[PDB]
């Protein structure tokens, strides 16, 4: 199926890469406003709405800063950049909370066949297969030599704002500790 | 299936993105990096693509006779709350009777070493034979939809071949400079 290849491709050309040098990344960063939570935060909405910035999204997320750049030799490409985003969550105005947090990438690709003609891939194939990407990640990371990162699988109906994404986020940070 | 899949998310995720500015980073380099007469970085990206799937991290290290000369200028974006993602391109010398004989803007697909690892996973379910046969359908897809794609205008050519990476006799500069010599 189209989502068994692209959790693997997901897992193995990203997560697998990036999950063992997170905690590091983060100590540079950490000591180096407020402790940013040791997990990478992964948001899977169902519908495969992907913006390029969080704050679209919602605009209680806001970017504070890059931590610093992984690189790397992958496939021909010298010095390959992977790049990660910390944002702040906002409660009444004020910071709640800080985290590294980012669309999984492969909801992008699953979005966009739905919309091109030559991809033969309808809005019902979307849902499936968002759906059978969650399920094979998470089945994947399960066994994978999980504790580097939290995944968040969400639906939002489309006409329907009782959807608060930053209140999402910290439910989740705030259980995290304890 | 798992190809179609991967080529979709190569064109949407990469190729889609990268191709259209292009020929603008490669003219950027040759009008000031490198005014060699003969030594013009070639104007098309060229996508390795080994049916085996086997995939170094490291390109040059495969043949002596290809060696990095230098980054083509990065281009950054941002995507799916990642600030400032960056998109990188390697420019490769190839070497023949030790001359500089080409010049190009070489890689591997990096699909293929998503089709090699789920070879080797148990929990994959995919097995050696489902590997060679959708690695056959990916380049198929991907030539499909660069053919109709409109970022795709001259400046991508995609090089397929069977041969292992631990060749003996096989030169993969010698396959590169085959296609390059030919436009
Ligand atoms: N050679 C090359 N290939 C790339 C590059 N960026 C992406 N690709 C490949 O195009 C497809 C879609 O990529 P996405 O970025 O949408 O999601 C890809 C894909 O879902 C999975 C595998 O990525 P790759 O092995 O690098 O190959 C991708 C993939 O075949 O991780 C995602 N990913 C890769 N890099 C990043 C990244 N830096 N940030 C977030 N997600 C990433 C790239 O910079 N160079």
């Amino acid at each position: 199926s189209v989502a068994h290849g692209l959790a693997w491709s997901y897992y193995i050309g990203y997560l697998r890469l990036i999950l063992p040098e997170l905690q590091a990344r983060i100590r540079t960063y950490n000591q180096h406003r407020g402790a940013v939570s040791q997990r990478l935060y992964i948001l899977l909405p169902l519908d495969c709405g992907v913006p390029d910035n969080l704050s679209m999204a919602d605009p209680n997320i806001r970017f504070l800063d890059k931590l610093p750049q992984q690189t790397g030799d992958h496939a021909g490409i010298k010095d390959r950049v992977y790049s990660n985003s910390i944002y702040e969550l906002l409660e009444n105005g004020q910071r709640a909370g800080t985290c590294v947090l980012e669309y999984a990438t492969p909801l992008q690709t699953l979005f966009a066949m739905s919309q091109y003609s030559q991809a033969g891939f309808s809005r019902e194939d979307r849902l499936e297969q968002a759906k059978l990407f969650c399920r094979t990640l998470e089945d994947i990371l399960a066994d994978a030599p999980q504790n580097n990162c939290r995944l968040i699988a969400y639906q939002e109906p489309a006409d329907d704002s009782s959807f608060s994404l930053s209140q999402e986020v910290l439910r989740h940070l705030r259980q995290e500790e304890k």
